[PDB]
């Protein structure tokens, strides 16, 4: 559970947003990437799984379930590969939620910057610290401790 | 000292490889870019300061400490940004180490990817990850959990 993550593609301004989510925590990665490719995927979990320890991955789409590349970057990274399928029919309705939310942010501060890309990393800050009285930042940390000792 | 950051700035293949290391843990993100700009190490700054709670920056060189682009990221983060001066001469051999030591683990990696990107995204896993019996990853976590504490 505390190796557990959700991946979510979401789009803006004709370009994609790759977000990975720390279910457990709330606590959010993310990434602007021209399309989402199986690639790019495998590209972006290799970089989450050498920061986090990353041990599930429960995927946003089938394409990305079934791409091969996406596989060779999880048998790599030493992850399990899983598919999103929302059995608690919550799920869905929550990562909505969570694309709503940062869509928001991002509009926030979209004025700051030229580039999405950096709107979106600013978005990812003001997601991660925002306390609810622990932040997504906190939570994660905390839970992630605790496994370890 | 949980919040104290080190930027490294070092070149492979006519490319430029940017690290932040964690200093009380030995823990490090990096990304490649094409050359150490101002806008590029802000982004990077931006992208760090999200993912973990950044209090001190010391930089790699002085054009990074006095770039403009550079402040403003650190004052839109909540960073305080210092000079990298080795007080402690131990400092600056250490970071040599550091340098020797991942291009040592992107070379063992370098034929399992076409771009370098990727191999140093590998090689900052591999890193992380490696048992000295906790791992950087693991300190992290524990030293920062247990300033939340
Ligand atoms: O405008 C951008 O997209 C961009 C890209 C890279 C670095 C900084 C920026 C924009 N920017 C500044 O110039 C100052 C600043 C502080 C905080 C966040 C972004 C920026
Ligand atoms: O070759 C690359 O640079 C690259 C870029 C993006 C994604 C995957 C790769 C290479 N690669 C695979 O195709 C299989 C694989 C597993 C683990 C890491 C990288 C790769
Ligand atoms: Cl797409």
């Amino acid at each position: 559970s505390p190796g557990i993550w959700q991946l979510d593609c979401t789009h803006l301004e004709g370009k994609v947003i790759l977000v990975a989510v720390h279910v457990a925590s709330g606590y959010i990665e993310a990434e602007v990437i021209p399309a989402e490719t199986g690639q790019e995927t495998a590209y972006f979990l290799l970089k989450l799984a050498g920061r986090w320890p990353v041990k599930t991955v429960h995927t946003d789409n089938g394409s990305n379930f079934t791409s091969t590349t996406v596989k060779a970057a999880c048998w790599w990274a030493g992850i399990k590969q899983e598919d999103g399928i929302p059995y608690n029919p919550q799920s869905q309705g929550v990562i909505e939620s969570m694309n709503k939310e940062l869509k928001k942010i991002i509009g926030q501060v979209r004025d700051q910057a030229e580039h999405l890309k950096t709107a979106v990393q600013m978005a990812v800050f003001i997601h991660n610290h925002k306390r609810k009285g622990y932040s997504a930042g906190e939570r994660i940390v905390d839970i992630i401790a605790t496994d370890i000792q």
